[PDB]
């Protein structure tokens, strides 16, 4: 929910004298927007999905061939008519037998024949739509106030001391106006527009494995279907019937039931996790206006740390060419400013690298709190260095 240890990070300092940043949020990836006198934030999409769906068809493969019947009709005396007929109970079709004396007709030649089979449905092949209108982005912001190398990646303590959120952005409303305590607040104004595919491909589900079908190949294909209701159209593929068969019965063998004729179609539809609500969609992304002119300081009026400071560990690569760490303090007074800064020189006068965790700050008035400090340094060697004078430590570093 915060872009602290994420590959796919981007540094932004939007304009200059701006209030507010143009940005892109995508999939995995973070953000970090850094702003004159303003609080540090991280601007992160957190997932993409597509709820509130509906069905559209529904295929199966099937059971239900059990029951049979065969209307029978002598030569001359016309078709026959199976009382089976008069509701979808079951299926059926007409054909003749070659008959007379030999069994019990009259006449010789060809009799009606008229039977039917029952329909209903086991493994529905269910498919759905997403409505443009059905999608639903999740933005998380996060604020680098206090911190520790513990409570960064916390989403609970963060939120807590109201330093994060998570809101979502729809089409319905597009922005959103995430408040922060006394850091004031952000107001996003994410535009769902983005370059994925569209809601024209439909919603394949089969059995657990589900997947993004073609329109076409999907509702021009050929099984047994049926909308919204139990009913059932096309049931045909209760096949190979015909055995063209004796008025005694008609052989109705079940059609084998053969997945190859799903499955066989399916790197052409793309995967995709669902759960019986959810279609999570990977790719895509969001175009933001990351409005802040909102967004403000805190503990400004407070004096600086006057006390001993002490490294917790060596600084760490980023891999973004800014480094972190976490200091230790002594001090017994409580919420002060931290005096950390990015020196070229043992005491030069002038600092040189900018922090991350712009005005950085002893959270508790409860001496030995950590802090926790993301910096970019200079490239070449540089000195970090915190307190200063006698009290002052520091630590060298080398940026390439
Ligand atoms: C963040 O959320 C919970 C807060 O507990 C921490 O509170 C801070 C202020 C500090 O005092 C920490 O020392 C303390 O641990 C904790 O998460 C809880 O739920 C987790 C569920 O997976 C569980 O792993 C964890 O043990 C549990 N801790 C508690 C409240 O007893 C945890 O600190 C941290 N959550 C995680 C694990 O990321």
């Amino acid at each position: 929910f915060n872009c602290l240890g994420m590959s796919n990070r981007d540094f932004l300092e939007g304009v200059s004298g701006a209030t507010w940043v143009d940005l892109v949020l995508e999939g995995d990836s973070c953000v970090t927007i850094m702003s004159k006198d303003k609080p540090t934030i991280d601007v992160k999409m957190m997932n993409m999905e597509a709820a509130n769906l509906a069905e559209v068809r529904s295929y199966c493969y099937l059971a239900t061939v059990s029951d049979l019947s065969t209307k029978a009709a002598c030569p001359t005396m016309g078709e026959a008519h199976n009382d089976k007929r008069a509701d979808p109970a079951f299926v059926c079709r007409q054909g003749v037998v070659d008959r007379g004396w030999g069994n019990g007709c009259g006449l010789f030649g060809k009799g009606s024949i008229d039977t039917c089979a029952k329909f209903a449905c086991s493994t529905k092949a269910i498919g759905r739509t997403i409505l443009k209108e059905n999608i639903k982005y999740e933005v998380a912001i996060f604020v680098h106030g206090p911190t520790t190398v513990e409570s960064h990646g916390n989403y609970s303590t963060q939120v807590g001391a109201t330093q994060a959120g998570r809101f979502s952005i729809t089409p319905a409303a597009p922005s959103y106006t995430l408040k922060l305590g006394e850091y004031g607040e952000v107001t996003v104004d994410c535009e769902p527009r983005s370059g994925i595919d569209t809601n024209a491909y439909y919603v394949m589900t089969v059995g657990t494995k589900t997947f993004l079908v073609h329109r076409e190949w999907f509702m021009d294909l050929n099984l047994p279907w049926s909308s919204a209701g139990s009913t059932v159209w096309r049931n045909r593929e209760t096949l190979m019937e015909f055995e063209e068969p004796h008025a005694t019965k008609q052989s109705v063998i079940a059609l084998g039931s053969q997945e190859g004729a799903l499955h066989q179609a399916l790197a052409g539809a793309i995967p995709v996790e669902f759960s019986s609500n959810t279609v999570k969609l990977t790719s895509g992304h969001l175009k933001c206006r990351v409005k802040m002119e909102k967004l403000q300081l805190k503990g400004t009026t407070y004096g600086v740390c006057s006390k001993a400071f002490k490294f917790l560990g060596t600084p760490a690569d980023t891999g973004h060419g800014t480094v972190v760490l976490e200091l230790q303090y002594t001090g017994t007074d409580g919420p002060c400013k931290v005096p950390i800064s990015s020196v070229a020189s043992l005491n030069d006068l002038t600092p040189v690298g900018r922090l991350v965790t712009v005005n950085p700050f002893v959270s508790v008035a409860t001496a030995n709190a950590k802090v926790l400090i993301e910096l970019e340094p200079p490239f070449g060697d540089s000195y970090i260095v915190v307190g200063r004078g006698e009290q002052q430590i520091n630590h060298h570093w080398h940026k390439s």
